[PDB]
């Protein structure tokens, strides 16, 4: 599992249930190919969404749909959606954790990179 | 200022001065349309980007250039950049602060919004 | 103002107003003294804290009453208080702004120091 | 595994390793009993704290020796730590991760409570 996405919750104190996500990788004309996608987990986590041999060097975005999650909960959010957009394995491929911590008007996000 | 963006260093406690910020504005056939542009300043923030009767509702984009700060220091950072997407003036006019706090594998980016 | 606390609600998008914040200052024989202490302004800030003569060399906690925002918007939060304890003008005076962003079970800290 | 300490590092994109956790309960005067102690994994992670009988309802802080992780990597840091003081299974006894993401002038901490 090269590439995970982790969503937490800051008004609750919980994982992120049910958040839709979206990668993309960009291609040569700099447009977004879809790349993988999928829901959070009970525990806020995304697994399979790639594999070791596709999960190749390049630019890739992450889109979190916030705004469903908090209209989903009821309440007023600021963001459109929270992007993350980075360059991957530029030095070897490694395990990739993106996680992001959401409140309605403000959010964190991360990257802890690990070796197996 | 109807907005204003401020860039804060979480490494060296400091306003993250000359950091490029672009903003554009969703148009009627979904495209992105510069809207404005400029620099951080010695305290960390970008006035005058635009004037009350300029900034109607809509769609608006906010891309950081956090890459190019942290390359100009010598390091090579996770994120290519920091975009912060949102809808401004559904409820009228009013006035935002569009933050964001940097470490080269980890942003933080918040809203503070007034009704003048 | 050589010492400045900020606070932001990161549930509503706006400044943390009426936010109570205690200073204390770490004595030779190693005990909290009080030092100052305010309530955040309308524009989340709290002023006029101390002095450039007053504000010596030492380690600093600034405690901010997360606990008692929160409960007046009728929210349980996870957190007492947020507390922040750092070294002042080890290597001469400087200006410090102590932030904090707060969501119900989460906060950010950072420090923006700037030399006079 | 009632309560769970982990720790990340935004300026690495990695795990916070070998940064000392100590745990306190307040006690009837007011002072920090100490309940727990340990040191980071390599995944950031600090397991078997306490167990569910011993994990009773009340106030716990979490001190988290930020100054020397950044001491050791070299690094100027602000804090003298990270506390995180919170009021314990108040509606019943759940898992409580208490989360922190470091950087030298800056730290975010959140609570993610789940139930098994
Ligand atoms: O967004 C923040 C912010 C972000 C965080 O992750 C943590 C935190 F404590 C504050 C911010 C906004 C402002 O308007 C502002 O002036 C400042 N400041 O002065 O330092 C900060
Ligand atoms: O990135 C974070 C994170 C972000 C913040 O703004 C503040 C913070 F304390 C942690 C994170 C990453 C993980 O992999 C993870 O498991 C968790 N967790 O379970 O709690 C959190």
């Amino acid at each position: 599992c090269p590439l995970m996405v982790k969503v937490l919750d800051a008004v609750r104190g919980s994982p992120a249930i049910n958040v839709a996500v979206h990668v993309f990788r960009k291609a040569a004309d700099d447009t977004w190919e879809p790349f993988a996608s999928g829901k959070t987990s009970e525990s806020g986590e995304l697994h399979g969404l790639t594999t070791e041999e596709e999960f190749v060097e390049g630019i890739y975005k992450v889109e979190i749909d916030t705004k469903s999650y908090w209209k989903a909960l009821g309440i007023s959010p600021f963001h459109e959606h929270a992007e993350v957009v980075f360059t991957a394995n530029d030095s070897g491929p490694r395990r990739y954790t993106i996680a992001a911590l959401l409140s309605p008007y403000s959010y964190s996000t991360t990257a802890v990179i690990t070796n197996p």
